């Protein structure tokens, strides 16, 4: 089971280069699916999900190679089951139902647990497909789409606002008959990215990011060149990281505009921010923060990817700062580990009442969240002493070498295996 062994405190400081948003290019991987010509997605992380999603692609009749980019050709697709043995590691594989569907007029998906168990968590991509005229059929372990002919264009109207689903009728409408209207739209930028790439194919599509996305479906999808936005949420980290520890950092293969709300709150932090095309720079000119109040909410609000991060910051900071959760629940879990090094802290309701300490120390502790755990590793990297974050594994999910990215910084950081 590898750890991360950390030696504090080390002010982190100089320049990370920020990789490709996991968020995106699955979403982006599947629409792939729609393309009948060759496509080169860029700039696509190292990580678990990509080597599933690629198998799962292989399986349909997908030609795929990678590296920094992964090399798409779907001009062959002739299976239209996405197989058990394929998707049980991830939730993304439903993505996999739309295009097949769309372009195919037939595709289906396996459901874990069954049609009655696995049906529940994607209802609302089967109701997007339904209200694009296909025919559902939940059967024999899976989800099945068809249908004759090309999707039907629909005026469809969303009672929760889903990432999920937006990618999945966005995708499924751009080889409708007609015109698709999707009200409630997730703003999320990497919706804003798949829709860009569907553009990029030859998809007519307007409105992403706003809450109403229009297509206007066409006959078919090329295929092309595209490169997958950054990740924010890592750039976050990277921010937070100079941002506890009085230092300075440059992020590379940045993108500003995602991060609005997450720039503002670090300048409430004290932070001299500073941004280019492609860059961020953060200097805290070798001061404390000052403690903030954070509301998580929708984008493009404060991010509640964000949260663990901020409450760290919180935690080292001068003074008081309350960070609240407006729309999630029991998201607070992991502050009791950093009680255990040293911090003051009351969790009350969706809120967390921080009370900034100027020096944590090193302890052994553990979150289960992807998020939490990170968080964990930064407190390693500014505390007293040594620091033990287990089951980083959690990390090594959602963030391509982490300890690398932290060492360049100044990190006194070593991968453990097993204690
Ligand atoms: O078929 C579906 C799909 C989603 N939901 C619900 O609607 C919400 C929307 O889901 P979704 O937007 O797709 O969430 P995730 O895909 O798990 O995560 C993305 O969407 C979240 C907001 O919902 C953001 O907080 C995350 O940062 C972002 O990565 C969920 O809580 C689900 O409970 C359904 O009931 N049926």
């Amino acid at each position: 089971m590898d750890k991360f062994r950390v030696q504090g405190p080390t002010r982190l400081q100089g320049e990370v280069t920020i990789s490709g948003a996991k968020n995106a290019a699955l979403p982006i991987l599947f629409a792939a699916l729609l393309a009948e010509e060759p496509v080169e997605i860029q700039n696509v992380p190292k990580l678990k999900d990509i080597d599933t999603t690629m198998k799962l692609l292989t399986q349909l009749g997908t030609k795929v190679e990678r590296x920094g980019s992964v090399w798409i050709d779907a001009s062959n697709v002739n299976n239209f089951s996405a197989p058990y043995d394929l998707v049980k590691t991830m939730r993304a594989s439903i993505w996999a139902l739309g295009p097949l569907v769309a372009r195919f007029g037939q595709g289906q998906v396996s459901l874990p647990g069954g049609c009655a168990i696995g049906a529940r968590p994607v209802d609302l991509h089967i109701f997007g497909l339904e209200k694009l005229g296909a025919e559902i059929k939940l059967e024999e372990g899976y989800v099945k789409a068809s249908v004759n002919g090309r999707l039907k264009g629909a005026h469809i109207v969303m009672d929760k606002v889903s990432v999920g689903a937006t990618v999945t009728i966005m995708s499924a409408a751009t080889l409708a008959e007609g015109t698709t209207i999707i009200e409630n739209a997730a703003r999320e930028p990497e919706i804003v990215d798949t829709a860009n790439f569907l553009v990029a194919l030859g998809a007519k599509i307007s409105g992403q990011g706003t809450d109403r996305i229009t297509i206007e479906g066409v006959e078919r999808l090329g295929g092309g060149v595209y490169r997958v936005l950054p990740d924010r949420i890592e750039t976050g980290t990277f921010l937070v990281a100079a941002a506890i520890s009085g230092g300075k950092i440059v992020c590379r293969n940045a993108q500003p505009d995602t991060l609005d709300a997450v720039l503002a709150k670090l300048r409430e932090a004290g932070a001299d921010i500073e941004t280019g095309e492609d860059w961020i720079s953060l200097d805290m000119h070798g001061k404390r923060p000052k403690a903030v109040t954070v509301r998580t909410a929708p984008h493009p609000a404060f991010p509640t990817d964000m949260q663990a991060q901020f409450t760290l910051l919180n935690l080292v900071a001068e003074g008081t700062g309350v960070i609240t959760e407006t729309i999630f629940e029991n998201r607070f879990m992991h502050v009791p580990e950093l009680i255990r090094m040293g911090a003051h802290a009351e969790i009350e309701s969706n809120t967390v009442i921080c009370h900034g300490v100027e020096k944590l120390s090193g302890a052994q502790v553990m979150a289960t969240d992807l998020r939490a755990s990170a968080s964990l590793v930064l407190a390693g990297c500014i505390a007293e002493g040594t620091t033990v974050v287990d089951r980083i594994y959690h990390i090594d999910r959602g963030y391509e070498r982490i300890e690398d990215k932290l060492r360049a910084l100044g990190a006194n950081i070593e991968r453990v295996k097993g204690e």
